[PDB]
């Protein structure tokens, strides 16, 4: 049936979107197309009709009613750094000065992502492609029949022609499975352009609980999608830390250890369940490594626990004046430092001996790492996860954690906030726990997960229940090591630690000029608005593929410095023009857009210009901190 059509379609596939093409050319459909009464093609199987009688009509109408209602829609409000907070308050004052406003919803159709649950026979997309003309598609269609049969009834050619230049434009999700759909979604909305889901058109094709139930989990995702690039001014201090951290003196490297040590390795944190193990601990420091994660010292050196390694993962003076103090009171003796490559540079003076990671996904990284080799992952979101995924790393395989509690044990409202979550308990039970305890959980199990079945951990710790750990009582524990195993496996880890010279400092920082990389990135994304405001779909696709584009190559350094506060500016400026009133007075904020985004352009390349000038100048991170702060 339209076999000329079917031809046009399946060669389009087969030339622009190439492996779904060679599935469609071979699938044997189970269901049959078939014409209804009202003439229209339909979908039957086993006497069930996908459509049934006036179907076509139905859908039509629904994609022809819902244009413009909010309730067929992503609504994401917009709220950021310094920056970004001065071109936001910018364009709407000069906005409201004029005598502009700014309605709740948007009166006109549009959206950059348009999501359709389901495609069925595809009768209501010409509709939805006519309304909103989307740079994004997405569809999600369970049954593979349905695209398929499909092929008889929408035009599929205009639609795959949008992946030439860009193959991230069209996804087609082909899954059964809610955390499928959920997840291919999420990437599909990520890898194109995931700021704008402002106004995003949502559609259901057929009725399914499993398509309702995707609908609705993509609305509350929609919101995170966007969240995560770091700002200009963290990533002037992650890479201030960096550059510090590796000029000068003595340091060494972490290593990933090809070989596995037999000396167990006690992962401490800072949970109060501790105290009841803190004999244990004590009684077997001599032939087990101690690793202390960030304030997990204070107890240790207060009861004569001597760590051999101590953890650090958070950038910051903070982290540093909590360390301090610990080493003011009890001294560090002869523990090695374990951190991050952005951990503040004076804590190298709190210690003997510092050993750094490159933490991934930061401009540090792109600028200052030699290599994968020397990363972490799982190294977040907290310090615990660090001493964790370092110890499996180093080669230790026998774990035993202590005071990794993430929660406590279960000991008509005005202020009604939940504080905490119900959550199984390492020792049975129930445990409270927050959020942020639960990533730190789940990070630690996914860590120890990998290494199985060589690695064997053990939770000591009175608190929550963690994936790949057997629950232990620390009086139960017996250890097979001596000192002497313990000796020479930390004889094998500072053997691993490559040193860091000044070498290594020149080869990374001298092989790019930094600024002028950055500036002429700058540059690019002003031109890129000059060249389309007013097109808010192309202008974002533009800027997109200077910024984002993280799979083809990783991203560059100057990607990292300004990405994130660029793409902040976009999706504010985009939510405010959708919702722009008088309407006919829209290119006059358009016009105020494009002159802000400028003069945001213009400071932050003299802030980039005067941060590389004195990078080594700054004192501290508080001190580049407050002066980009009070930048006038
Ligand atoms: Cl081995
Ligand atoms: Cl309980």
């Amino acid at each position: 049936i339209n076999a000329e059509l079917v031809t046009a379609n399946l060669e389009a596939f087969l030339e622009l979107m190439p492996e779904m093409g060679e599935r469609l050319r071979v699938h044997r459909p189970q269901s049959n197309l078939v014409v209804n009464e009202d003439g229209d093609l339909d979908v039957e199987f086993r006497g069930e009709f996908l459509y049934g009688p006036g179907g076509r009509k139905r859908i039509e109408d629904m994609a022809t009613r819902t244009a413009l209602g909010p309730d067929h829609r992503i609504s994401a409000a917009p709220l950021v750094d310094l920056i970004v907070k001065r071109f936001l308050y910018n364009i709407l004052k000069r906005a409201t000065d004029s005598g502009l406003s700014f309605l709740q919803h948007p009166e006109e159709s549009g959206g950059f992502h348009m999501v359709c649950l389901g495609l069925g026979l595809g009768y209501q997309l010409p509709i939805l492609l006519e309304q909103d003309n989307p740079a994004g598609i997405h569809i999600v269609e369970p049954n593979f029949d349905f695209l398929y049969h499909s092929l008889s009834t929408v035009d599929w050619r205009p639609l795959l022609e949008t992946r030439r230049e860009n193959p991230l434009r069209l996804n087609i999700i082909i899954e059964e499975e809610p955390g499928q759909i959920a997840r291919q979604l999420r990437s599909a909305i990520r890898c194109c352009c995931p700021i704008v889901v402002d106004w995003t058109r949502l559609f259901v094709a057929y009725n399914s609980p499993l398509l309702t139930a995707a609908m609705s989990e993509f609305m509350r995702d929609a919101q995170l999608i966007g969240i995560g690039l770091g700002f200009l001014h963290d990533e002037m201090e992650m890479t201030r830390a960096s550059y510090k951290n590796m000029r000068d003196g003595r340091y060494s490297i972490l290593q990933h250890s090809a070989t596995q040590l037999h000396t167990p390795v006690f992962i401490v944190g800072s949970g109060p369940s501790i105290d009841d193990d803190i004999e244990v601990i004590k009684a077997n420091q001599d032939r087990a490594v101690i690793i202390s994660c960030g304030t997990a010292s204070r107890v240790l050196l207060a009861n004569g626990i001597q760590p051999d390694f101590q953890m650090l993962l958070e950038n910051g003076a903070a982290p540093y004046r909590a360390l301090a103090a610990v080493h003011e009171e009890f001294g560090f003796g002869s523990a090695t430092l374990i951190g991050s490559n952005t951990v503040d540079p004076r804590v190298r003076d709190l210690f003997e001996d510092v050993v750094y990671y490159f933490r991934p996904a930061l401009s540090s990284y792109a600028l200052f790492s030699p290599g994968i080799e020397y990363s972490l992952d799982d190294s977040g979101p907290t310090v615990t996860n660090t001493g964790t995924t370092a110890a499996l790393a180093l080669g230790f395989r026998e774990l035993y954690l202590f005071g990794v509690d993430l929660g406590s044990r279960n000991p008509a409202m005005d202020f009604d906030a939940v504080f905490d979550v119900r959550e199984p308990g390492n020792f049975g039970g129930v445990v409270y726990s927050e959020t942020i305890m639960l990533w730190t959980r789940d990070a630690l199990g996914r860590i120890i997960g990998r290494y199985r079945p060589a690695a064997n951990a053990f939770n000591c710790s009175d608190g929550v229940m963690i994936e790949n750990t057997r629950p232990l009582s620390s009086q139960s524990l017996r250890l097979k090591s001596t000192p002497d195993m313990k000796a020479k496996d930390l004889a094998k880890v500072r053997a691993s630690f490559r040193p860091g010279g000044e070498e290594l400092f020149h080869d990374r920082w001298d092989r790019e000029d930094w600024p002028r990389s950055i500036v002429t990135l700058l540059g690019e994304c002003a031109q890129a608005m000059d060249d389309h405001v007013g097109d808010s779909n192309r202008l974002m696709l533009v800027l997109s593929e200077m910024l984002l584009r993280d799979y083809k190559q990783p991203p560059t350094v100057a990607q990292f410095f300004v990405r994130g506060t660029l793409m902040m500016a976009a999706m504010c400026y985009d939510y405010y023009v959708k919702r722009v009133t008088p309407a006919d007075r829209k290119a006059e904020f358009w016009e105020i857009i494009r002159d802000e985004f400028h003069q945001m352009i213009r400071v932050m390349t003299l802030q980039v210009e005067w941060y590389f000038d004195n990078i080594e100048a700054f004192e501290s991170d508080e001190e580049l901190f407050d002066k980009v702060t009070g930048w006038d």
